């Protein structure tokens, strides 16, 4: 028993982290096979960052201008190319620690582990979610760019995120491993609207199932609701509309606890309308939305 | 910016995890050098666990009865011994992935990362604190015994905890790497009083400094307090008494933000007496006590 915001073990990813330096800028790179992936703003100076012409900036750079260091050993760069907002640096050596991996574009509401890195070295690992507005509420400082988000299935690391920037609002923006930003964000120092964020309804319900599994049951009630009535409440409280697909993904949790999804929705409805009344659920005084139904099942069953 | 419950990167510890089987019981072991450390209840059966005579149970076991598997390879056991509540299995091979390490007995209120494991394989990593009552509020299931807690300083892994059991109250108990339980707990199936827990006052103040650093300042007020007046409030709310040593450890955070410790105590006092009023601090609706002042400095400065 017990429920924690658990991250995947970071070992397979620690072995891929490298430091990439170009000109005066140093950030993190991801070494998989003979390729190092890193944000393309590594080629910019502070003056360049207001409206950088990346194509022009990259033209002034040669393979020898990108300094890639893995721990203490220097990697030899034999090719460079830009794909969307990432640079792909071909190196003459395949990373001997390359795990089985995939590049995936996660959906908003999905979660992943982030290995925060500075100068190619890891500092910590934390679990987070891609917000409905495509930002991530992370913990990142200057030099953390190039840190990656990932998931792990048995032996395969699915890389889903690469950190690029912090918005003026303190939230974080980045790309998939093909360099496509999640959201409307561009890699330039300009005003950027993050957009209205909502609460991940299906995740809150999953976390309510995790609470029941771990003995926290005070919020269960004698009521039920319908998808339409629950969605009127979700609208009022900036919760994502719950769909039949969400109800279906909650099936395993509904089967394990014997609490129908719509009965759990009525608990969520009462909690939204009345609050916690000074009480807690799984050590939290607010409704947690950074656990997917899959995360709850994985943690409550002990999948390694 | 941003503040997260961040764990240390788990790689150095993943490389030490092994599976230990004895009789019908399988749990996790920690392979450092030519020694595998694991909970001594690995030698018990379910009937034995009510009042096990460990010395007698271990006498019926030989080196060949302890099956130690590292990934997919079997380790040869050449010695076995019991030290307090841990078994030390000498193996004929030193772990090639043994990091630089120390065995440390952490103090209550200190934090550490836990690498939860099942059958010698890691499932996740989370940050937690040794509660003042010497329990840990973790996420552990059957088979997680032997999972370890640790801290990392540059290249040295300080092992501080080994998971042994779950109390009937759902909280977790375990030992240092010498087999000494933290707290009054014994490794037997009996009633065990966890004892009154308190809130780690110095950690809440550190987290209040982290909040100011990251823009959350709504709780700052026009008031100050004294150590004695603040401690009367801490008593009333089951908060640990704040001492001059705590004030001193908060010095770096006080220097960085320019907010005197006693002024921050007056903010904490007002928050304890009036609550959050439906607001949040660093995404939390309650006062967080699982970040030490050192954790705050490390995260806010990006130490790798
Ligand atoms: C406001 C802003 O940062 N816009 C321009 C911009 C656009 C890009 Cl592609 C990159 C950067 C640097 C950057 O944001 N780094 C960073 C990352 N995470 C935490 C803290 C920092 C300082 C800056
Ligand atoms: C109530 C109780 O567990 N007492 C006896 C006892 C004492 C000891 Cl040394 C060990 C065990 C097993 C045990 O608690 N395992 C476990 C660990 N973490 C999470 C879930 C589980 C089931 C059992």
């Amino acid at each position: 028993s017990g429920f924690r915001k658990m991250a995947f073990p970071s070992g397979k990813v620690e072995g891929c982290m490298v430091q990439v330096t170009c000109g005066t800028t140093t950030l993190n790179g991801l070494w998989l096979d003979d390729v190092v992936y890193c944000p393309r703003h590594v080629i910019c100076t502070s003056e360049d960052m207001l409206n950088p012409n990346y194509e022009d900036l990259l033209i002034r750079k040669s393979n020898h201008n990108f300094l890639v260091q893995a721990g203490n050993v220097q990697l030899r760069v034999i090719g460079h190319s830009m794909q969307n907002c990432v640079l792909k640096l071909k190196v003459d050596t395949a990373n001997p620690k390359t795990p089985k991996y995939k590049f995936v574009r996660i959906q908003p509401g999905q979660t992943f582990s982030v290995l925060a890195c500075y100068n190619g070295s890891p500092s910590g690992v934390y679990q987070c979610a891609m917000r409905p507005n495509f930002t991530i509420k992370g913990s990142f400082l200057n030099g953390s760019c190039g840190s990656v988000g990932f998931n792990i299935d048995y032996d395969c690391v699915s890389f889903c995120y690469m950190h690029h920037m912090e918005l003026p609002t303190g939230v974080h923006a980045g790309t998939d491993l093909e360099g496509n930003f999640y959201g409307p964000f561009v890699d330039r120092q300009t005003a950027q609207a993050a957009g209205t964020d909502t609460t991940i309804t299906v995740n809150v319900l999953a976390w309510l199932y995790a609470a029941v599994i771990n003995g926290d049951r005070w919020f269960l009630n004698r009521f039920t609701t319908t998808l339409n009535d629950f969605n009127l409440v979700a609208m009022k409280y900036n919760y994502e509309p719950l769909t039949q697909d969400h109800v279906d993904i909650l099936g395993p949790l509904s089967a394990q606890t014997g609490i129908a999804v719509l009965d759990m929705c009525a608990s969520l409805k009462e909690l939204l309308q009345n609050g916690m009344n000074g009480r807690t659920i799984l050590g939290s005084a607010l409704l947690e939305d950074e656990f997917t139904p899959f995360d709850v099942v994985r943690q409550c069953s002990g999948v390694t």
